[PDB]
């Protein structure tokens, strides 16, 4: 049968003091809600209800793009109240599977186990062990189903010893839900309505709750702060690289590595330590990423080695291409295959061409260069007082000698030569040398004042 | 009533294989004795003595501004003989604390509560659980009472059971402490005059040791080699940064975060993987540091970024400033608001006006630049030869083209222009336009030798 | 008596997903097998035999140099078949140590307690404890003698709690080895010719069979893939980092320090996060090295500061010199005492002389610089169009004014004295001031466009 989600992401989060509210905070550079979004997406979740209260502005900016149903829940009245707010969106005969915004590491996996396991009419519960499970709901299993939730305060002291616990995850049909919080009380020491006494109501109707076991209690852990934050954080990554390590990619230190977002990978890649890959990255056959490297919205060819300090950003990097270290590729570099970028190095919206050399000191900005081009140390792409970032279009085959400006608009045809210490302003031909004509004073005899 | 606090320095930590005595080594970038001494002082301490010995010029040249006094001990005759050289100074109505130069995360908040237990001529001694507390002085309590320190080879079967061992850390009132170490013996195979003593002549006199347990073992941790210091360390960082995570500071991975003195931060502030706080930093409002960054003795405003690889040294920015990536701020750097300086720039001394851009292979050194100024890639401040560093000033609304040299001493005036490739040597008027004339050699069909 | 060494590297090591074969993946950048065959070296073996099959090609390629006895096991029969292929060449009295190449921590120290143990005429058994041995074969003792090794599925109830277990790594003399190995079938599940069989025949013979418990699991721990790899690297780096700090090395985080070849220290050296030491690098005393920086095969000379983010390579830094940050030493880069390079600065095949400084944004290549010389901010040593990377030289107390373009083939005598933004292409005399004679254009009351 067909699946909706819903999402609590009502909360302040206090104990982050922020202006943002609790689920925004990232993982991985992506807000926790965001993952969970994600995870029930990849369930094939036809409609995800989400329950937004606090920080409502932001929340709809930083997730305009979502396909989610914006559920308002104007008080926090209990998580069954906030459910109960999506009730109406239900599908009697689809499958709701309830989600919190601020436990974001819940696999697509232990969902699908648990939607599996939901008996017809009854509810699939999820479930994990702890070695110190004080202050949780403990699970009474009698005949394999789920009869009771005891809490902390209310259990005896044989039910303080049970280790397996209330997750507050769980999966029914939509008419069930209607029918079981429309029956939801708030007499307890909270006043709140709790989506945990349909445990009890679906024992009233004689329906069945079966318990599912999660994979790690990091995948139901929530984070109330940011040191709960950076734990989740930690677990994650730790996840990210030892599933690429046993993919083949070899990573120096997994505990120094950051992948925060997507990479594609060939064989025999090395990652070396302290490297972070950003957004959508790429990396070929035999790419070898140096210490400190920082890889954003990046592709990268086969054989291509980044030495240390390097940091790269809506970039392409053809085959057997040289870079770093200390170099710099900001947005629109396009290095083709056996390029050379050397230390201290800034290209900005730039096509590099083929066995081109950009080695040393230099800025190149707004410029099209072609193949086999040496481009001297100290060489920069400039514009004049008033420009709107002009252009600058080097040939195949030139020469550009040290400490040259090249002031855009100027293009510099194939086979030519420039000088060191230059100043082009205007075009130059085919095959032309460029040269300065210096005038230099010489004083014989000058004693330096030492 | 008042306290005064005994310090034991005199150690020559043999096993640091150092030229330095043993307390001087730092954690936090503080000497070890240095976090004693400021831990005394926020008790609430009239007098520190300081017991030293080993290495004593060099106790002196690198604790010359503490306020201490300089107890010397010549010869280590044990723990009660180094407390004993202080003892003519204690106020009789005054309550000693006896601390160890080599155990330095002892808190504040651990003394106070041990000096708070201290009951009437009597002795509240620091206690710890071990696991393994082989080789350590059992607790042996009677009545609620400290009765005995069993050492390790006298203690029987049952004894080396207890967990509960001494730490050494004991408070009592300066009279107590006078009577009381005139008593010590050195009748043991060690042949030293042992400060734990003090309890069986406490209960010889009839008066009451009270054990105070500490909240962690690395507190009363002291540090024999480099290996140990290394574990103290991490230990204090990571407590560190869990405090700043708690106070609701984003530091992406605890684990790669070094505070090395104070830190001082607005909200929502994010810092990423491998960043090192030196000295007093203050960081405003939604601060967010990139990876790498070293930040020694600054001054950061509102909505500010670091962006990855840069080093900051005795500096201020102002609110929304783009700083980075490997940006150098040299002391005296003074950037106001809504700057930017980029990759491969130095400043030094220099003070750089509101919406003024540096953002390239640029050294600006002892310099005053105005607002809304367009610094070129490539601009260098220099000097002549024999020159005593001499100040360039530039004013409001100056463009320097990329690869200009500014000759110090020069200025240069409101809404001057100068073009690309040019030595200024000579002061520049408002307004004024100065641009090279150059000389150039063209030769056609140059055929490169290619 | 004599002692020669068998090494299993035959396995394809199909889990890591690599053109490589298993035991050329690296710890500590050597090869897995090279720290077993430097191992089985300093042990003092005569012959080293390894056992290749997978990747022979490679293997011949990446061990040209080692002196080692190559045999090809053209079918995976088993491991008493892979020692079977080098058992001709056992002298009958010598002993003959089996290791693994993909076991590779296995300690000099352990193998050397294992050999000593080794009763005449029978077997010396590598073992160790496990605190879950499940899947190992455990070890039996009767008499103080292991009398057999029971396999998982063979074991009761008794049995499967033994937490002794067999590693596989074993001694015994040349003739016992021809003698066994020549009995062993292949009647098991896998149809394989098992060495774990020797333990069973020794006992048939009479002969002794002793178990030696190994330090560390690590030691025996094999790795599959780069995930185990990767355990086993991070055990490898603590261990290095343990040793140095426990010689006196301060290292800041020892989690946060690699080390991929040899340290030679001196006293009171300081050793920052995020530092990789690679291949041969010799420390002289109270050496500094900020984070980030990468030293190989480097020769740093007492009393040296090494700020952050510096990149060294096959260079040698004379006394009290001053680097970094964001410094690079290329091959070839020779500073004297008391030198100064700062940040954006490229040194390559290049001698610079006592007192002489390079502190920014400068590029030296092939170049001789003598001492006390200042070579300004932009400075470029280049060369013309296909020339062959001719040669700067530069002699005592010289002042290269700040942009200025040293253009090799040329000499630069003592004393002289370069003014800023000059273009140099002839050699310049003792104590001959060089300046550029500027052309300009002033325009006044020229408006900017803002
Ligand atoms: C952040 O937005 C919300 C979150 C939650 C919430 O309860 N989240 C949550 C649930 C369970 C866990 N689980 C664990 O940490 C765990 C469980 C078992 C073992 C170990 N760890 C973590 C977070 C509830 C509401 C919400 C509440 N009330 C309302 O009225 N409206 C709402 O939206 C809102
Ligand atoms: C470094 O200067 C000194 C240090 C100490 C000293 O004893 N320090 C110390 C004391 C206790 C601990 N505690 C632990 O490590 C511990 C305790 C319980 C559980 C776990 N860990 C550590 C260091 C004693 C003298 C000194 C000695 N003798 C003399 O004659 N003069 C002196 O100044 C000098
Ligand atoms: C990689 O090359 C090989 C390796 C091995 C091999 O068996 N290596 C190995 C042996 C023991 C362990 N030990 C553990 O991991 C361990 C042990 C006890 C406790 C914990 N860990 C690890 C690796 C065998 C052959 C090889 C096999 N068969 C053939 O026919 N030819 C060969 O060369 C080839
Ligand atoms: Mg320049
Ligand atoms: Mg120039």
């Amino acid at each position: 049968k067909a699946l909706s989600a819903v999402i609590l992401a009502a909360g302040k989060g206090t104990r982050m003091y922020s202006d943002l509210p609790k689920v925004l905070h990232t993982i991985a550079g992506k807000p926790m809600v965001k993952h969970v979004i994600d995870t029930a997406h990849q369930l094939g979740s036809e409609n995800i209800h989400l329950i937004y209260g606090h920080g409502g502005d932001l929340m709809r900016t930083h997730l305009a793009n979502e396909q989610v149903n914006w559920v308002l829940q104007t008080e926090q009245l209990g998580t069954a109240h906030a459910v109960q707010q999506a009730a109406p969106f239900f599908k009697d005969n689809e499958n709701i599977v309830v989600l919190y915004g601020d436990a974001p590491l819940i696999t697509k996996e232990t969902l699908e186990k648990l939607i599996e396991a939901k008996p017809e009419n009854g509810i699939a519960l999820l479930t994990v062990n702890l070695d110190n499970p004080t202050g949780y709901g403990r699970i009474i299993r009698e005949n394999g189903n789920v009869v009771a939730i005891v809490e902390q305060k209310d259990a005896n002291a044989e039910q303080l010893n049970i280790k397996e616990v209330n997750t507050g995850v769980m999966v029914s049909d939509g008419a069930s839900f209607k029918k079981w919080l429309a029956r939801v009380g708030n007499n307890n020491a909270q006043g709140e309505y709790y989506l945990t006494d349909l445990i009890a109501l679906a024992n009233q109707d004689n329906c069945q709750v079966v318990a599912v076991q999660a994979t790690d209690v990091m995948e139901v852990e929530g984070a109330n702060n940011r040191l709960q934050l950076a734990a989740l954080e930690r677990y994650f990554q730790n996840k990210q690289a030892s599933k690429l390590l046993l993919e083949g990619v070899m990573i120096y230190d997994p505990a120094r590595f950051d992948l925060r977002g997507t990479l594609e990978h060939g064989k025999d890649v090395e990652i070396d330590v302290n490297v972070i890959i950003e957004g959508n990255v790429k990396l070929g056959d035999r790419v070898k990423i140096g210490t400190g490297c920082v890889l954003k919205n990046v592709v990268i060819g086969n054989d291509v080695e980044i030495k240390p300090y390097s940091v790269l950003e809506d970039s392409i990097v053809g085959e057997k291409a040289a870079i770093g270290p200390f170099s710099r590729l900001r947005p629109g570099a396009e290095l083709a295959a056996e390029t050379h970028v050397g230390n201290f190095v800034e290209i900005k919206k730039s096509t590099v061409g083929k066995g081109s050399k950009v080695n040393h000191l230099t800025y190149v900005g707004d410029s099209e260069i072609g193949s086999n081009c040496n481009i001297g140390a100290g060489v920069i792409t400039c514009n004049y007082d008033g420009a709107n970032k002009f252009k600058t279009i080097i040939g195949d085959d030139v020469f550009v000698g040290s400490d040259t400006q090249l002031v855009a608009p100027v293009k510099v045809a194939n086979g030519a030569t420039i000088g060191a210490g230059t100043t082009i302003t205007r075009d130059v031909g085919e095959n032309e040398l460029v040269i300065t004509r210096v005038a230099q004073r010489h004083i014989q005899g000058w004693q330096r004042p030492i």
